[PDB]
């Protein structure tokens, strides 16, 4: 059920002069769309998403950690941390640092978030709990953005991202509770207009986590889709190129978004 | 009289997991062998043979230049500075500190005759004054080494290489003793036993000057060769790949220069 139906993913990754990752599942029927899936990628900023359901997953054995208060000192605050510095003289609560991180990429809270759970080992840990062997997390933001050709720490595969997405989301590796909460902290995104969501309509429902490392040509974005009167989707795409100046495209992901619901024969 | 009888450079190419850059001029006839020779490559430490020319050019205008004292603190020694750190507590003349450069690679060496020739502006200042519009030194030792994909600075083309190379060996662009000087450095070189050396029969006189990055797969070789009873060749292999930590191969220069030598119609 892989590839039924071919799209255009070879012209579009060489229009861009690069290269692009697709898994995407129909979870109804099992059908799939899988362009260079078993790739590594850099995660940049997607790693997020992961984190604040790794969060979801300890509050299940921590009754009070989601409203628990967390204050910080200014040497916390890294570039872009837009909703964390008009806190910086109040603290946060850990789930509206986990909002934060999911829904406008917040730098420093992700790193405070990360230290809780353990740092990139403990966030990778949680990963292979729910079965990806595939994820690795190894360092702190912003090192982590390096996006170097070839180097494997701070990546995974568009379907390994896809296959773990399912399982916190619509599975059953978090509680129920959880799971809605993770569900409405992706719908809440505000960074990913321009990617996944500008192929789908605006009357289905729809959660995303982006990422953006900021060199080659890096950038990606994963989410759930909710088509009316059918199953859930479940997708990933991720891009880099070769060089260290090349620019990202957020038009290719929507484009690579668009030939992978294609793909599965949703009507949109 | 560009690529009279082709030559498998792609192959060679395509096996070593990268790309090479190959131009070879044969002074008599005006044949030429040419790869990818109008791309940029990484120089690594080959600038330094055109540093030892600059401060060849130099002295034509300052007798005392070649015989002068340089004494260095320790700070100057930089990794690989093997003739110069033995001369620490001593000093060394601009000749030996030439020599050292071209013929050890000395790093340390190569950085002093840097500032005293104005930095690397100064370097290439000395090569468009020969006509070189293609060179171009941006940075300092080490950290020139970095090969990033795409990055124009410290590049040069294998083409720009060899039109300099010929200028300052065998044309005008040096007076005769200055000229005859640079050729007996490279002559003396020790580096590059297993590059374009390797291709060129032992009865032949050859002198070149190598680099090697230590990361993304970048290294190379420039020579000129006296082939008995005909006129010398002038030659440039340079190499690189897409991954930081893809390796250099010394084998694949030795092989690309054997195919140039065939591709002009050497016997050897
Ligand atoms: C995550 O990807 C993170 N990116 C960086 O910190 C590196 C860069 C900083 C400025 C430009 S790139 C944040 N996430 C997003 C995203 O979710 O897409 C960004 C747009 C940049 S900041
Ligand atoms: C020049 O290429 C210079 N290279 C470096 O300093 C970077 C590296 C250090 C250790 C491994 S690579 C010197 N030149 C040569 C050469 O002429 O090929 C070397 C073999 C390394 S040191």
């Amino acid at each position: 059920l892989t590839n039924l139906v071919a799209e255009p993913f070879a012209k579009l990754e060489q229009d861009f002069g690069g290269s692009i990752g697709v898994y995407a599942m129909d979870t109804g029927s099992g059908a799939t769309v899988s362009y260079r899936a078993e790739e590594r990628f850099p995660l940049c900023s997607s790693f997020k998403g992961f984190l604040a359901a790794a969060v979801l997953a300890r509050s299940q054995q921590q009754a009070g950690l989601l409203d628990t208060p967390i204050r910080y000192g200014k040497n916390a605050l890294v570039p872009w941390s837009p909703i964390s510095e008009k806190y910086l003289t109040t603290g946060m609560t850990v789930a509206e640092l986990s909002a934060a991180a999911v829904q406008y990429s917040d730098n420093a809270a992700a790193n405070l978030l990360l230290k809780e759970l353990g740092g990139p080992a403990g966030l990778t840990a949680f990963m292979r709990s729910i079965g990806d062997t595939t994820f690795r997390l190894d360092r702190w933001q912003l090192e982590l953005n390096s996006a170097i050709p070839g180097d494997a720490r701070d990546t995974s595969s568009p379907r390994a991202v896809t296959e773990s997405l399912q399982k916190l989301t619509l599975g059953s590796a978090l509680a129920a509770p959880q799971r809605q909460q993770f569900v409405d902290w992706l719908k809440g995104n505000t960074t990913g207009n321009h990617r996944i969501r500008a192929a789908v309509p605006a009357d289905w429902a729809v959660g995303d986590k982006t990422g953006t490392c900021g060199v080659y040509g890096t950038a990606n974005d994963y989410a759930v889709v909710w088509p009316t009167g059918r199953a859930p989707i479940v997708l990933a795409v991720y891009t880099r190129a070769p060089n260290k100046d090349d620019k990202h495209s957020e038009a290719v992901i929507a484009a690579a978004a668009r030939l992978a619901l294609e793909g599965l024969g949703v009507n949109g």
